[PDB]
């Protein structure tokens, strides 16, 4: 895979970890705020041949001590799924 040109280590994920807080994460308000994180970065996310969207998942979970998966299935809980308002789809993985 391509180097991720976006540097994910060292973003700010406070978005997130103030808004989704376990061990009972909140779905809506978890994906709400993964949105508000990560789709800013679809361009480079739906980058397939990138590595951007397992590094990203990788900050994310180690940053805020999330299980894998957790904002995939959040979202695909919810009503618009893992798209984003403005029409692009975040990745599962
Ligand atoms: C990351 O951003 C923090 C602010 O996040 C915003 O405000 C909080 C309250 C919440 O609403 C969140 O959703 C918003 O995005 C910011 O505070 C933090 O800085 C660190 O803490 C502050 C108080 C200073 O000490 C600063 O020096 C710290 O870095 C940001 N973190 C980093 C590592 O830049």
């Amino acid at each position: 895979k391509k180097t991720c040109p976006v540097n994910f280590e060292f973003m700010n994920y406070t978005i997130i970890t103030s808004k989704c807080k376990g061990p009972k994460y909140p779905p809506k308000e978890c994906c709400g705020a993964f949105k508000d994180f990560a789709c800013p970065y679809t361009d480079q996310l739906n980058d397939l041949s990138s590595d951007c969207a397992t590094t990203m998942f990788s900050y994310i979970n180690l940053y805020g001590k999330y299980p894998p998966g957790l904002f995939a299935n959040q979202c695909k809980e919810g009503k618009e799924g893992l798209e984003c308002p403005a029409g692009s789809q975040l990745p599962p993985e």
